[PDB]
C-alpha cells in the first residue's frame, strides 16, 4: 500500500545519506596524526632511535603536533632531530612541551580529495533520486489497476518529492562543511 512505498522510500534514501556521511567521514583534511613524527631519528645517548619510542606525540589541533617527550633531558636533542629532517617542520619548545605546527596539504592534494567528495555526493544524489522514481512508479502503476486515484497520486507524488528534497539537501550540507574542512587549512 501507500503507507508502505513512501515510508519504504525514505528508508531507503536515508541508508544513502547515511553511507554517505560514514564514506566521507573517512576523508582526512589535515596532516596531523599521533603517528606522523614516528620516524624521525633522535640522537639518544650514541644510539639513533626513532622518536615513537621517546615521547608520546598528540594531535593537540588538526595543523599542530604536541610532542611530550619522557625524559625532559631530552627534548633538545629531540627539538634538533626534528630541525635536523628537514621536513620543513619549525618545532615550537617551551615550557616542558614541544609543539609541531604542520603545513597544510598540497594544493594538488586539496584537489584530489575535493574531487573524491563530489564523486560520492554526486553517487548519493543519484542513489536517492533512482529510489525517488522507484516510488514513483509503484504510486503511479497502481494508479492503473487499483485503488488509488489523481488526488492521491499527487500527494503522494509531492510527499515523496519533499523526501527527495530533504535527503538531497543533507548531502550537500555534509559536502560543504567538507569542503569548508578542506578548504580550513
Ligand atoms: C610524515 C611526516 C610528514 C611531514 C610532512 C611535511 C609536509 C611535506 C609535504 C611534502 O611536499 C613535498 O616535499
Ligand atoms: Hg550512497
Ligand atoms: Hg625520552
Ligand atoms: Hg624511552
Amino acid at each position: 500500500m501507500i503507507s508502505d512505498i513512501r515510508k519504504d522510500a525514505e528508508v531507503r534514501m536515508d541508508k544513502c545519506v547515511e553511507a554517505f556521511k560514514t564514506q566521507i567521514s573517512k576523508i582526512r583534511t589535515g596532516r596531523a596524526s599521533p603517528s606522523l613524527l614516528d620516524g624521525i631519528v633522535v640522537e639518544y645517548y650514541g644510539t639513533p632511535t626513532p622518536l615513537r619510542q621517546l615521547a608520546s606525540v598528540t594531535v593537540e589541533d588538526s595543523r599542530t603536533l604536541k610532542i611530550n617527550v619522557f625524559d625532559r633531558s631530552m627534548s633538545p636533542a629531540v627539538e634538533k632531530a626534528i630541525m635536523a629532517s628537514d621536513l620543513g617542520l619549525n618545532p615550537n619548545s617551551a615550557g616542558s612541551d614541544i609543539r609541531v605546527p604542520l603545513p597544510p596539504l598540497t594544493e594538488e592534494r586539496r584537489k584530489d580529495l575535493t574531487k573524491i567528495v563530489r564523486g560520492e555526493a554526486e553517487q548519493a544524489r543519484v542513489a536517492v533520486r533512482n529510489v525517488r522514481r522507484d516510488a514513483n512508479d509503484k504510486v503511479k502503476a497502481l494508479l492503473k489497476d487499483k485503488e488509488i486515484s489523481e488526488d492521491d497520486d499527487r500527494r503522494s507524488q509531492d510527499d515523496v518529492q519533499k523526501l527527495t528534497d530533504a535527503a538531497i539537501k543533507k548531502i550537500e550540507a555534509a559536502l560543504a562543511d567538507k569542503e569548508a574542512e578542506l578548504m580550513q587549512f
